[PDB]
């Protein structure tokens, strides 16, 4: 996660470290140090599973103190902790109760995943998947307090690439 | 069975109503038992359990209890999605499932998590609150889970209440004390 | 894997180390030693999952430099890296763009898995399961240029035991 380059040919050709695999259970665990065990923290959202793989681009800083943030679309889930060579489709833009959030949207390299090769951009994503992606985030916080999420929409590849370019630059200081 | 008389984690922050449960088996797990082989340094496939029915619920134990010898208090955690094995969940009692083994009475505690870990189970106050469907799947699991094995049998006796649950917990923690 | 004996009573009674659990995702990973992580290699075949367990018999050597290959039928998948006590049902014979390949077909020992006990030969194996297994292999390299697979048919317990027997001997040489 630390020694993983951002990409072989940036910003078109980037690496993503998987965090949460598609279809993952909506449950947050939390290592107790003082204990050496995983503790069940809480149950996330209204009970909907993660609809895509979620991860990050290593060696990036997105002005969120966080790394650049990626939703990776694949026909089968990817292992948490794995690294996938990827390419951008675009981005999901959201507003929060505490600001703005863009998630990058990606598919793997065509040689890795030949089945996603027909997905040239975000407009190529079936409407059902896109609708499951946005709905996930709209229900994610659900319930909690004075928390919420509004999906503002989708941006394109060029915006994706800018997020990536800037992320790689920030991270260098 | 369970009440024969010949860790780091605490039993609860407010016994007996408020306890901790270490998950051993997640819900919906394959009915297959593996055993670590010390020599080989590998998991060996031990047996296919029962008749092929998956675990209808999460199974774990309350730490720093003894219900019988080398038998901690036994717990069936109800949660809308499975819990990682070796994970710890703060729970509360709903009641009990009462069973007879070829080795005596086996009483499983039933539980949901804490209302702030799992808001979805909040509406479940006792075993009567538990949908009929889940209740039937849980006792059915247990009816069938020794099915394969010579000289082994189970006899599900029925459900007990939150009071009986709470008493098992106390005995449990007390017996671990002795 | 190398600590592991071939069997407790060869050839009828043998051990299989599981590599690929049944129902596994058709996704191939690869450990990158410089990185200390798993890298997503490739999405395999046309997207059909592995229809059976796959492993090998330790302390063997088939005719081709590899250990004896095994297809292990079980009601439920088996953990990769685990060892199961098994018996033989027969063989699946294929032709390849580069030659032949025979796979051993096994179920676990009756006491390990009572529900496979009625399967005494390959003829007892449901046709659906059989068709599933063969189709998997036929569609597997499918989508690779100059790569193909042609299932020729099945052989019986005697050929299975022979492959085991010869395999054990080869390893000793």
């Amino acid at each position: 996660f630390s020694n993983v380059p951002a990409g072989k040919d940036l910003p078109q050709d980037f690496n993503v470290i998987i965090e949460i695999p598609a279809q993952s259970e909506p449950v947050k665990y939390e290592a107790d140090k003082a204990l050496g065990l995983l503790v069940v923290d809480r149950f996330i959202g209204t009970g909907m599973r993660y609809p895509v793989n979620y991860g990050f681009i290593p060696q990036t800083l997105s002005g969120d103190g966080d790394p650049v943030d990626v939703l990776v679309i694949t026909p089968f889930p990817l292992l948490a902790g794995s690294v996938v060579r990827a390419r951008a489709l675009g981005m999901l833009k959201m507003t929060d109760e505490s600001g703005v959030d863009a998630k990058l949207v990606a598919v793997p390299h065509d040689k890795v995943c030949p089945m996603t090769a027909n997905l040239k951009s975000i407009d190529d994503v079936p409407a059902y998947l896109k609708d499951q992606i946005k709905h996930f985030f709209e229900q994610y916080k659900a319930l909690e307090k004075g928390k919420w999420v509004k999906v503002e929409g989708w941006d394109g590849i060029d915006a994706a690439h800018k997020e990536i370019t800037d992320g790689v630059a920030n991270f260098k200081k």
